[PDB]
C-alpha cells in the first residue's frame, strides 16, 4: 500500500540526453538513432528572441555551428533542419542506447515523467500533469530547455514533452517532440501568460479511489448524486465537467472499491462545499488532481516495465 | 523556478535490479559486481515467517535453491551468506552495469529516491524521507521487497535502503544495505508497529525557503523569535527540536533569501498556531517536511549527476 507521485524509471531516457551548444547557448537535446532533437531557440541570441525569424536564423547556421556532446564524446553534426519549434540535428552516430520509442502528444489531464537535465546531464525525475491550460507545473531552471517528458509502456518510451520556457507565473510551456507547442505559446519573448486553469475532475476522483484503496474512507458517504447535479457543482468550483467516458474510465476503480462513481462524486461534492475540516487524504490537505485513473491502477496494482 | 518532489535519475540503479526466487517466494535483488543482495526473508515460507530461525533456514539451502534472473538471463549462484537481514548471493558474473556505489546508512530526516520494482523490473521512482520513527511513507505492493532506496552524488550511487515489509499503518520498514534494520523492526511476523512520529522541523523550514525562492511570501512576517521560544512551540505541535546545527545548515538558504533563520521560525510558529487560512505554499495546504535543505538547494540551484 501507499500512494506516491511516482515517475517512470528514467534510465532509458537518460541514455538519450545530450548537450547541444550553438554560440553561447547551451541546452539539452534528445538523441534517438542518428538525430538530436532540441528546442530551436538554441540558435537564438537574446536580441534574436524578441522577434526571431527562425528560418532566417537557421539558414545562417552551418552544421559546425552545432556542438553536440554525448557525455564526454562529441557527436559530429552532419545535417540540421527545423521541424516546427524543434531542431533536428543529424549526427554521424546512431545512439546505441536508443530505446524503442514513439513521439506521442498527450491531452491535458494526462501525466508524464519529466527528466530534468542541465548540460545534457540528468538531474532529477518527477511526475507532471498537462494542465487544462496546456502548461505544466514543473521544476526547471535556466538550462533545462530540451529536457523531455515521457511515459513508458512495457519497454517503449512515449516521448510527449520537450521543455522550452517558463511563463511569468512560474509554470512551464513546451512542445511535443514534433515541435508543436502545447497551448497558445510561442518560442519568442512576448507577454504570453498561462491563461486560466481548471481542476482535472476525473483525476481527483481517481485519487479519491486511490485513497479508499489505501484506507482513507472518512470522506465517503451514503449520498449519491446525478452526473448533471455533480457537474453543476464542478462548474461552481472551477472543476472541469465530468463526462460519461470519465465515469466509464473510473469503472475499474469503482468495481475494486465497491463505491459507485456517482457516489464518489457525491463525496467530492461535499469535499468541495465543506472543505476537509482539518483532515487529510493520502497525506494531502488539498484535492490532488495530477493522478490519472491509469496512474492509480498502475500504482495500486503494480505494473512494471522492461 | 518551480518545486517538485524530485527523485534522482534511476538509470544507474535500474541496471542493478534482478529477480531473486527461492521456493515460491520471488522478490528483488540488487546486483553489484558479483553479489546479489536481497532480503533474507526470501528463504522463508509463510509458516517460517512467524518464528524464523534464519540461520537454521539458510543452512538447509543450497546455491541451486536460489534462482537469480537478470532480465532474461539467469545468473548462476555460486555462493550464499547472510549478513544481518540481507542475503548475499555470490554469482558467477559481475554486473557490467555496476555503478560506482557506496552503502551508506541515512539519518531520519534525510531523503532518498526509491526505485520500486517487481520481479526484478523497475516500476517507478519517487522520493522518500526516513521518518523520525525510522519508517518511510512509501508506495510498495506485494513483491516490492528488495527494492532499494538511494541517493546519487555526481556519478556515485549511495544505496541507503532496502525494502523489507509494510507495517500495519501502511508505512514501510527496511534495512540499510548491510542488512541492519532502520528502527525497531524485525523481519518476522510480529505485532510490531511504527511508533509515534514527529515532523522534521529543519525540513519544513527548508521548504519554506524553497517557497520564498519560488515567490510564495505570504507567510513571512516582521516578527522574529529566539531558538528556545520557537522550540517551545515546536514541542507543542509534535515538531522535533531545532538545533543550532540546523540553523547553520539553513544559513545558505537564509543568505540567498535574506530571511534570517529565526525569522523563518517565527513564520513557522504563526503557521503552526494559525494554520494556513485557506492558502497554500508550493501547491501544498500542509507544511511539507520531506525536503532537506540540500534538496532545496539542489533543486533551487540546479545540480546534476554524471
Ligand atoms: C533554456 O535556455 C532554459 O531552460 N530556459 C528556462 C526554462 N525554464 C525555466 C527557466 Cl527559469 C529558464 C530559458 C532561458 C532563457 C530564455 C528562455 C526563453 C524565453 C522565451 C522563449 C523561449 Cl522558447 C525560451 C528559456
Ligand atoms: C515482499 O514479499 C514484499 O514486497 N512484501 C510487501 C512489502 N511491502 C508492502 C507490501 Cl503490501 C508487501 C511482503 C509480502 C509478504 C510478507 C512480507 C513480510 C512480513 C513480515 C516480515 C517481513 Cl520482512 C516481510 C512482506
Amino acid at each position: 500500500s501507499g500512494f506516491r507521485k511516482m515517475a517512470f524509471p528514467s534510465g532509458k531516457v537518460e541514455g538519450c540526453m545530450v548537450q547541444v551548444t550553438c554560440g553561447t547557448t547551451t541546452l539539452n537535446g534528445l538523441w534517438l538513432d542518428d538525430v538530436v532533437y532540441c528546442p530551436r531557440h538554441v540558435i537564438c541570441t537574446s536580441e534574436d528572441m524578441l522577434n526571431p525569424n527562425y528560418e532566417d536564423l537557421l539558414i545562417r547556421k552551418s552544421n559546425h555551428n552545432f556542438l553536440v556532446q554525448a557525455g564526454n564524446v562529441q557527436l559530429r553534426v552532419i545535417g540540421h533542419s527545423m521541424q516546427n519549434c524543434v531542431l533536428k540535428l543529424k549526427v554521424d552516430t546512431a545512439n546505441p542506447k536508443t530505446p524503442k520509442y514513439k513521439f506521442v502528444r498527450i491531452q491535458p489531464g494526462q501525466t508524464f515523467s519529466v527528466l530534468a537535465c542541465y548540460n545534457g546531464s540528468p538531474s532529477g525525475v518527477y511526475q507532471c500533469a498537462m494542465r487544462p491550460n496546456f502548461t505544466i507545473k514543473g521544476s526547471f531552471l535556466n538550462g533545462s530547455c530540451g529536457s523531455v517528458g515521457f511515459n513508458i509502456d512495457y519497454d517503449c518510451v512515449s516521448f510527449c514533452y520537450m521543455h522550452h520556457m517558463e511563463l511569468p507565473t512560474g509554470v512551464h510551456a513546451g512542445t511535443d517532440l514534433e515541435g508543436n507547442f502545447y497551448g497558445p505559446f510561442v518560442d519568442r519573448q512576448t507577454a504570453q501568460a498561462a491563461g486560466t486553469d481548471t481542476t482535472i475532475t476525473v483525476n481527483v476522483l481517481a485519487w479519491l479511489y486511490a485513497a479508499v484503496i489505501n484506507g482513507d474512507r472518512w470522506f465517503l458517504n451514503r449520498f449519491t448524486t446525478t452526473l448533471n447535479d455533480f457537474n453543476l457543482v464542478a462548474m461552481k468550483y472551477n472543476y472541469e465537467p465530468l463526462t460519461q467516458d470519465h465515469v466509464d474510465i473510473l469503472g475499474p476503480l469503482s468495481a475494486q472499491t465497491g463505491i459507485a462513481v456517482l457516489d464518489m462524486c457525491a463525496s467530492l461534492k461535499e469535499l468541495l462545499q465543506n472543505g476537509m475540516n482539518g483532515r487529510t487524504i493520502l497525506g494531502s490537505a488539498l484535492l490532488e488532481d495530477e493522478f490519472t485513473p491509469f496512474d492509480v491502477v498502475r500504482q495500486c496494482s503494480g505494473v512494471t516495465f522492461q
